RNA sequence: GGGGG
RNA sequence: UAGCCCCC
């Protein structure tokens, strides 16, 4: 450790709080990592004096593998495949010898690449050759699934570990996280490199490059090595910045080790992933002495997810576990996969937690953090033949005589049907009924936005429609000349602008292109991405399905993002006397097939749609004449409506199947065309889609069929007092069934397992297999809970990982530091220990914050400064004589956070400046006579400031773009989005609207009229970059470094006129004896201190913000937080109602509604998040997870300590000054380390009026 | 672009 | 060729 002391010691000590950080340091640590070779991190770990504890028997089969041949054959179809032995899982990369298959490198002739004859013969078609280079692609592409070269996270741990136990602020004591020479993973990383390395000079296995993987040339080497490294570094990390138990972290490299001695360390680890789990999670408490929970009340409407603290609920026997015992079935797998060691004692240590407490879930979470993060890879091949095979099972068919004649596509189901289908239908046909009812839905705008939905920057197999359509003689406009990708919606959107429906119709039943996804203990997963045609006229199918679920059901629209998946409810349904059965339905978009889901829902829309869609079009599409044959003999035409045209060709082709084309790069010579039944991902209808499926079937389980097979007065008596409007949450395919508890404590465990057996029966009967589970916890949207305890799991956010289907290279150099920042931010969610994460980040970020560039041999290089990082979000440890770790993660990001850590020491700042030369006769406001300007020029403040502020990725506009095609294209985009004139008449009102009593007002007015131009842009971006435009975006940064300043941005120096004053540290919110998020407790003061004083968010987040905004929705393309921001800087302005009339109905708004809403916001009274917009400041993510709603409300106090201050009165016009000021104090009290204190507004330099012109001059001048 | 179903 | 839905 003494090459690593030697090189970085003064940085060192400046992120551990010993010493002040400094630019000059940080650049140097740059430098130094820059220059660092990657066998110098191994021989620096090689200086490691390891403990006999962090050392454990190390496989020898791990580098002894067998030849990869006998793992593949060629089958019937040509295409390379996986040869199966294991188990038809196994199908994943083989754990197999690699050197033989490759060609020196020229250079690194210790390292190579898969033989470039091999490729060619393979190419040539010879079936060796081909199995041997789609294993070794394959291999390759395992190895890259990480963010950057293992060495790097390795060398960044070596530094920040360098510096010792840190000395926590509010503890007052040193952490007593062991050292290295005790971390395991570390160890076996040195011990595995060094035996393979053997006695070559070069200590790296293999090099994650640009220009490919190479492995290091040796025999030992194999397919398996870079994952297990991969996992190794992850758990070596964690062990040091999440704290985590070394014994348990031990059991977590034997799994990964056992990965490594099998035949495929990805399948190894899809079927041992549950270990930790089973073995603790699902295992707590058999027996139960004491502990608290949460006493939660769930608000009404339940749908507003929203929940209120209510005290602590003492746990004692009555609450043990009381769910089904796995003990068995856990067991079976230790001893079927070699490591009934590992899940024995586990199972040992779980049954010795009889107390529900911090140190408890502590115990889960750091057992879950152990389970490999590495994002299982396979060919594409493999993932389409597996996941597009399997059909679902319907044991209880819709008899055929309950069809009717057809009617076109579709047949109704007879309202005499005995089949359960009978309730499906009825709940679809009544919702497309008041769907198609709702006013809203015939409005141009409403129909804008949905024809928009699908116009984006992403793909939608642009190349099989331009041929389903060349197969009937319609060739689309190529706009040849354009510098726009044209493998995106946006083009095809512009291609069939001012094509009637008919001409593009065919399109609908055009092939589907391949898109693949890879996870984290999961399999990849294939995509499908829809074209225009097909995404219009599936329509229909997802308005139905959004109305089901907004107005039929309880449920969560969103994908994920902590807190976004309502941590509020988990915590209620895992409280006892409360209690939650987890559902889950396995091969979901598989089991929505046309035999029983869509033959049927495509049916009730089509009918119950019928009489207020009637005459008339839908989104471009119009209405027509389709055969009917409903009645016997009686067979006429039918007239339907444009929705109905469109349920009638999306049912064709739900019927037909999807034409999956499958080219796989990974596998030479695998090129096929697969059709398939399973439901498409990539389609607009299916989240929401499967979402209201999920409901209904729980509703008519509940409702019919349950009390229909059981005379149980028990169950009978427990389904009755259940219902999807209150007890079943659901989101796609996840539901969480949640069964509130008596006085009587909670209900019978028996009663409830009859209850899920007849569940389980229930879907048998129509295609699903219930994934069902009861064990005392709750699981929702990858988010897990026990007795009202959150449990991050770390495993799922893998520091090194990254997924990478394709084979395209990784972003250009910028673009890594947005995710190290990602990894920042996800362990301030994860909650690891504050300090030793905030250190690591630091000496991580300095790891990445230098790249060489070149000009021509105009080799310099691009350096960020320190500064950069904590504008981007990273605190500060220690810096201008304060005293260390007084800054805390959840600091705001940019220049409010800015803001918060210069207001908290200020005065250390102004002395400090001083004290070293920066003085001036000036007196500044903020810094009195510290020459302020040139000290932050020469730290790099400003530089670093304002670097932070630049595109980390090239710019594709400028691009020679030849005006007339130019123009085509944009009008196409227009023609395409002002369809009806009736919109456009809408727009032009309100462009001469504004000419008079918007423009001059604000710069910003956003219109329907952009939009064209934003998608040309969004199209122009998605194309790859040049590596001129590449140096051009280099330039820049290297520019804006070179420049220098006098002054921040115009809003962050008008907060820094606001002083305060940190009062008395406010009373807890909740009880310190309750352990809400596994990690955060006492061990880990500030993340503790801040949720104990601030208290938890209890309310989802997407419900209270959606109270923020006076439109949910516009045309994608617009922003709805910019018209929001608009509308109130319009206001703010003074600005008259006929202006903000003026900006709705260039958004898209019928006058009537303009004016009513317009009229509306005028006499609001703004709340402080949505008025806080007008100068663009917004709740920080980090903040998420706790009330910041009540921080605002009653802990900001606008009104000085001692009474009113001259400067602190808030003018009568400018209200709105109320809720930027509670920003700023929030601010500073979240960014202070320890507990949220009460902070009292103490000054306004120039006045509260003069503050409020300085806003509203920056107001008006955005985008000018 | 980032983090997540 | 590389989809859809969400927090900044
Ligand atoms: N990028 C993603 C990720 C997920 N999904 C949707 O999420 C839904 C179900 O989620 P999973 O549980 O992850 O998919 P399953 O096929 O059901 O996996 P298995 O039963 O193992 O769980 C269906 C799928 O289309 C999606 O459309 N796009
Ligand atoms: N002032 C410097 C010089 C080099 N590098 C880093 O070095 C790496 C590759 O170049 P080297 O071959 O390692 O640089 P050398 O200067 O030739 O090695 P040193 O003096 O020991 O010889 C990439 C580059 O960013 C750097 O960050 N800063
Ligand atoms: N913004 C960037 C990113 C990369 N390059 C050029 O790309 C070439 C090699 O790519 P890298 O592998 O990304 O650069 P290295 O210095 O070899 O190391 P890495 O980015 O970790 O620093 C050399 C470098 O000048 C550049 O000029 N400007
Ligand atoms: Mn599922
Ligand atoms: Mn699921």
């Amino acid at each position: 450790s003494s090459m690593i002391l030697t090189q970085f010691g003064p940085f060192i000590e400046s992120i551990s709080g010993i010493t002040d950080q400094s630019n000059d340091v940080f650049e140097d640590a740059a430098k130094a990592f820059s220059m660092f070779t990657r066998s110098d991190v191994y021989k620096a770990l090689d200086e490691i004096p390891f403990s006999d504890d962090a050392m454990l028997p190390i496989p020898p089969t791990i580098y002894t593998k067998p030849s990869h041949d006998s793992y593949y054959y060629i089958d019937a179809l040509n295409r390379v495949r996986r040869k199966t032995y294991q188990g038809p899982d196994d199908v994943y990369v083989p754990n197999c010898s690699i050197v033989e298959l490759l060609e020196p490198h020229e250079t690194l002739t210790s390292y190579g690449r898969l033989s470039e004859a091999i490729e060619n013969r393979a190419k040539d078609g010879d079936s060796q050759a081909r199995i041997a280079t789609t294993y070794g692609r394959i291999a390759e592409s395992q190895a890259r699934q990480i963010k950057a070269p293992l060495e790097k996270f390795v060398l960044a741990l070596l530094v920040a570990e360098a510096g010792g136990s840190l000395y926590d602020p509010v503890l007052q004591k040193y952490d007593e996280i062991p050292d290295l020479s005790h971390n395991c993973p570390l160890w076996c990383f040195r011990e595995i490199c060094r035996h393979i390395s053997g006695p070559l000079p070069d200590r790296a296995p293999y090099l994650y490059l640009s220009a490919g993987v190479f492995w290091l040339m040796s025999p030992r080497m194999t397919s398996a090595i870079p994952p297990l490294l991969s996992d190794l570094v992850n758990l070596a990390i964690l062990q040091q910045t999440a704290g985590l138990d070394p014994s348990l972290v031990k059991l977590g490299v034997q799994i990964c080790l056992h990965a490594a001695a099998s035949s495929s360390y990805s399948w190894f680890i899809l079927k041992t992933k549950s270990i930790f789990p089973q073995n603790t999670l699902h295992s707590m408490y058999e027996s139960l002495e004491g502990g608290y929970c949460p006493n939660l009340e769930w608000l009404e409407p339940r749908s507003d997810y929203k929940f209120m603290y209510m005290g602590v609920m003492p746990l004692s026997a009555k609450y043990a576990r009381s769910a089904p015992s796995n003990d068995k079935k856990a067991r079976e797998l230790g001893e079927k996969y070699g490591l009934s060691s590992v899940v024995g004692e586990l199972r040992k240590r779980t049954k010795t937690y009889v107390k529900h407490d911090f140190a408890s879930v502590r115990y889960i979470r750091d057992a879950m953090a152990c389970t490999s993060g590495i994002f299982l890879v396979r060919t594409p091949t493999e993932t389409v033949l597996q996941e597009y095979t399997q059909s679902p099972e319907i044991k209880v068919p819709i008899p055929q005589k309950d069809w009717t004649g057809p009617i076109g596509e579709i047949r109704i189901l007879k309202d005499t049907t005995s089949s359960i289908a009978r309730y499906l239908y009825r709940t679809w046909y009544l919702a497309a009924a008041r769907m198609a009812a709702q006013p809203r839905t015939w409005d141009p705008l409403f129909q804008a936005i949905m024809r928009s939905q699908y116009v984006t920057a992403r793909g939608g197999s642009g190349a099989a429609l331009r041929e389903s359509l060349y197969a009937i003689n319609v060739s689309l406009p190529d706009f040849k000349g354009l510098p726009v990708k044209a493998a995106t919606k946006i083009f095809q959107a512009a291609q069939l602008a001012n094509l009637p429906f008919s001409h593009t119709s065919v399109a609908i039943l055009a092939d589907t292109s391949m898109g693949l996804r890879n996870q984290v203990q999961r399999r990849p997963r294939s995509i499908m991405p829809l074209n225009v045609p097909q995404q219009q006229v599936s329509a229909p199918h997802t308005l139905t399905a959004d109305y089901i679920n907004y107005h039929m059901n309880l449920s969560p629209t969103s994908g994920s993002a902590v807190i976004e998946k309502v941590i509020p409810l988990g915590v209620y349904a895992s409280s006892p006397p409360n209690q939650s059965i987890n559902i889950d339905i396995s091969a979901c978009d598989a089991s929505i097939t046309w035999d029983f889901f869509l033959s049927v829902i495509m049916a009730a829309i089509h009918e119950g749609v019928a009489s207020s869609s009637i005459g008339k079009p839908f989104m471009g599409v119009p209405a027509s004449i389709v055969n009917d044959e409903s009645v016997v003999g009686v067979r006429a035409a039918r007239p339907i409506s444009g929705m109905q045209n469109m349920i009638q060709h999306l049912s064709k082709l739900y019927k037909r199947g999807f034409s999956y084309r499958v080219n796989d790069s990974f596998s030479p010579g695998n090129d096929f065309t697969h059709m398939t039944t399973t439901f498409p991902s990539g389609s607009t209808a299916t989240s929401t889609e499967h979402t209201a499926n999920n409901s209904t079937m729980m509703e008519t389980f509940l409702t019919v069929w349950g009390p229909e097979h059981t005379d149980d007065p028990d169950v009978l008596r427990l389904m009755k007092s259940l219902t999807i409007q209150r007890n079943y949450v659901c989101q796609g395919d996840d539901g969480l069934m949640i069964i509130d508890g008596t006085t009587a404590g909670k209900v019978n465990s028996e009663t409830i397992q009859n209850d899920l057996e007849l569940i389980s029966k229930y879907g048998e009967e129509f295609g699903w297999k219930y994934d069902i589970a009861y064990d005392g916890t709750a699981e929702y949207l990858k988010l897990y809970f026990i007795f009202g305890c959150r449990i991050p799991n770390l495993s799922r956010h893998p520091i090194v990982g990254k997924e990478r289907a394709n084979s395209s290279a990784e972003e250009p150099w910028p673009a890594i530091l947005d995710q190290i920042m990602g990894v920042f931010f996800n362990g301030v969610h994860d909650g690891l220990q504050w300090q030793r994460w905030i250190r690591y980040s630091w000496a991580l970020c300095c790891a990445f914050s230098r790249q060489r560039t070149m000009i021509g041999e105009s080799v310099g290089y691009l350096q960020y400064p320190m500064w950069s990082f904590v504008y981007w979000g990273l605190p500060l440890v220690k810096a201008f004589g304060s005293d260390p770790w007084i800054f805390s993660w959840y600091m705001p990001t940019g220049d409010l956070g800015m803001y918060s850590w210069i207001s908290l020491i200020r005065p250390l700042m102004t002395r400090w400046m001083v004290a070293n030369g920066y003085v001036t006769d000036r007196c500044s406001t903020v810094f009195g006579n510290a020459d302020y300007r040139r000290c932050f020029n020469e730290l790099k403040l400003y530089q670093g400031y304002y670097m932070a502020q630049l595109p980390r990725n090239p710019k594709k506009s400028g691009r020679a773009a030849s005006r007339e095609v130019r123009e085509q294209f944009t009008q196409a985009l227009s023609d395409y989005l002002m369809q009806n004139p009736e919109l456009k008449s809408r727009v032009l009102r309100g462009r001469s609207e504004w000419e008079k009593y918007g423009a001059g007002i604000i710069h910003n007015p956003p219109s329907l009229f952009d939009v064209p131009h934003k998608w040309y842009q969004g199209a122009q971006e998605a194309a790859i970059a040049t590596r001129e435009e590449l140096a051009e975006m280099d330039e820049t940064l290297m520019r804006a470094r070179r420049h220098s300043y006098s002054s921040f941005s115009k809003l962050l120096e008008a907060y820094l006129l606001v002083k305060w004053r940190m009062c008395e540290a406010r009373e807890p919110s909740v009880d310190l004896r309750l352990p809400l998020c596994a990690g955060i407790d006492p061990l880990n003061s500030d993340p503790f201190l801040k949720m104990v004083s601030v208290g938890p968010m209890l309310q989802s987040t997407r419900k209270y913000f959606a109270q923020t905004l006076f439109m949910a929705k516009t045309v994608s393309g617009l922003d709805v937080n910019a018209i929001d921001s608009a509308l109130l800087r319009l206001r703010t302005l003074g600005a008259d109602k006929k202006a903000l009339t003026a900006q709705l109905l260039m958004v898209g708004l019928q006058e009537s509604e303009a004016d009513a809403l317009a009229g509306k916001i005028m006499l609001q009274d703004v709340n402080t998040v949505q008025l806080a917009r007008v100068v663009n400041l917004a709740v920080p993510d980090t903040w998420m997870s706790l009330d910041f709603d009540s921080m605002f409300k009653h802990h900001v106090k606008l009104l000085p300590k001692d009474g009113r201050h001259l400067n602190t009165d808030i003018p009568p016009r400018m209200g709105w000054l109320r809720a930027i000021l509670r920003f700023l104090g929030a601010g500073m009290v979240m960014t202070a380390t320890g507990v949220a204190v009460d902070i009292y507004l103490e000054d306004i330099h120039g006045g509260g009026r003069s503050l409020g012109q300085r806003f509203m001059t920056w107001m008006r001048q955005e985008g000018r």
